[PDB]
Parts: structure tokens; C-alpha cells; sequence
């Protein structure tokens, strides 16, 4: 069963993608390698390890993310979206984020309706491991497809799915929700290739891009 793959599916692939703030200054490092690669009658599953270090190299989260295939659609864990210095920055290797698999649809795929498709949502949360009174909610929706478009990284020129989604963060803390949105370009067996972060007054706040990718 056809099954187009977001994400890298090689055991032992490496990857590098970056996190910039609006000036183009690097905030984040973050290194990824498929552990696992299994191939069950459904579709395929894959694991990967991910190391998110800050510039000078000492590491802020480190843990695992699956992806998979089931019965033609394709599936990554929704803190994969969240990859990014605004959440990343704010991190600490007991900070914890809730398994939810989301959906990516395939543009590519035979007579996709633009006009026609269907979104999961994800509201994860994010918390230290420690002490689990300090979290916050943060709710990925109205995601929406964009277009097809070809991005030029210095890993390399990938025909990319952009697609946009609204977030909303809540805290114990703070008495008012924190409002933004972003975009995704995901390319085929590849992943996240650039990501953009804007705050509700459309101010890019922040962005990520792919640099390697063996």
C-alpha cells in the first residue's frame, strides 16, 4: 500500500536543522539520527533520536520521536512542530512534551483536494518531569495547506508541502493566552526542510532550517 513518507526512513541517517531568531542569529542546534526502522504489514514505523543543543554546544532536551505509515496516511509526533527557539529556548532536559500523532497530508499524492483536507489537531503539553505543577498548554489547530513549493537549503533543493497552523499558549503563570501562528515546508523522505514562527501581529519571530542531511 502507497504510503509517501515525511520523514527520513534509512537506519543510521543524520540530520542537522537550526533555530534562528527574526535577525538570522542561531539559538538552537538541533541533531537527529533514525535508530529504528520497522516495516509491518499496515505501513511503515520509524524511531529516531534527537539532541537539541544551544550554540556553544551544551545540550537543553534530548529524547526520541516516532513516525509512521497506516494504511496510506502518514503520522509524526506533534512536538516535532514545536521544534523551534520560542519553545526550545524555554528548555531543560526534565521538560517533557505529551505524545500526539498528527497527521501531513501528501499534496503529491493521486487527485489531492486542496480545497479538501483534513487536519489533526494537537494541544500537548509541556512539562518538567521533576515537578509536573510547572506546565504549560499548547494547542496546534486550523492547520491548513498553503501550497507546493520548491526550498533551496544549504542541505540542499526539496519540493516542500507548506502548510500554516494557529497556536495558543496557556500557563499557571501568566493571566492572558499567548497567540501566534506558523509554517511548515515538509518535503518526502526528508521531513521539516524550513519552519517559520509568527507572534498575532504577523511579526516572524522566529524560523528553523535544514543544513544536513547524510
Amino acid at each position: 500500500q502507497d504510503c509517501t513518507f515525511f520523514f527520513p526512513q534509512t537506519e543510521g541517517t543524520v540530520w542537522v536543522r537550526k533555530g534562528y531568531d527574526a535577525k538570522g542569529n542561531l539559538q538552537s542546534v538541533m541533531s537527529y539520527q533514525v535508530d529504528e526502522v520497522e516495516t509491518l504489514p499496515s505501513g511503515q514505523e520509524v524511531e529516531a533520536d534527537y539532541v537539541y543543543t544551544n550554540p556553544s554546544g551544551t545540550i537543553v532536551n534530548k529524547g526520541d520521536i516516532k513516525a509512521y505509515c497506516q494504511n496510506g496516511e502518514f503520522f509524526l509526533d506533534s512536538k516535532e512542530t514545536l521544534s523551534y527557539p520560542g519553545v526550545v529556548s524555554e528548555m531543560n532536559t526534565n521538560v517533557d512534551i505529551t505524545e500526539n500523532f498528527i497527521n501531513y497530508p501528501n499534496p503529491y499524492a493521486a487527485n489531492f483536494d486542496k480545497n479538501n483536507v483534513y487536519f489533526d489537531e494537537a494541544s500537548v503539553k509541556i512539562y518538567d518531569k521533576k515537578n509536573r505543577k510547572n506546565r504549560k498548554d499548547m494547542a496546534i489547530k486550523d492547520r491548513e495547506f498553503i501550497k507546493t513549493e520548491s526550498i533551496t537549503t544549504p542541505a540542499g533543493t526539496f519540493d516542500c508541502a507548506k502548510v500554516k497552523y494557529n497556536i495558543a499558549t496557556r500557563s499557571p503563570k501568566s493571566k492572558e493566552t499567548i497567540t501566534g501562528y506558523g509554517y511548515e515546508w515538509y518535503s518526502p523522505n526528508v521531513g521539516l526542510v524550513r519552519t517559520e514562527q509568527y507572534d498575532k501581529n504577523n511579526v516572524l519571530q522566529s524560523y528553523t532550517v535544514l543544513e544536513e542531511l547524510k
